[PDB]
């Protein structure tokens, strides 16, 4: 009957770009955005600007690619492309980040904001 058709339509690709670069590297994220239609000249400025800096530069390149797409199923482009950019490693760590967002109803603690703390009242059906 059509089988499961995925459910990450509201991935909201934009907040995981920072938490993702944390586990990613500077050379890894580099070949990523550059190998995703993010303009090679653009990464050129972001390359010499920090030849030896992996602090925030990680979210600088990743974020530059986020504004590129940002629309629908953008999360599928970050994972599928991360594997097509000769990496097959960055898309894994980030895979766990998003998996926690949707699965943050037990191993997380950011749902009852300005209401209480646990989970039950503000919700859709789960207790």
């Amino acid at each position: 009957m059509e089988t499961v058709a995925i459910n990450l339509s509201d991935v909201d690709l934009s907040k995981y770009i920072t938490t993702i670069a944390g586990v990613m590297t500077l050379s890894q994220v580099k070949g990523f955005v550059r190998k995703n239609g993010v303009n090679e000249a653009k990464i050129d400025e972001i390359k010499n600007d920090n030849v030896q800096d992996t602090a925030e530069q990680k979210v600088q390149l990743l974020r530059n690619w986020h504004q590129l797409h940002g629309k629908k199923e953008a999360y599928d482009t970050l994972i599928k492309d991360l594997k097509k950019a000769n990496l097959c490693t960055l898309a894994e760590k980030i895979q766990t980040i998003i998996l926690k967002d949707i699965t943050s109803d037990s191993e997380n603690s950011n749902f009852r904001n300005e209401i209480q703390s646990l989970v039950l009242e503000h919700h859709h059906h789960h207790h």
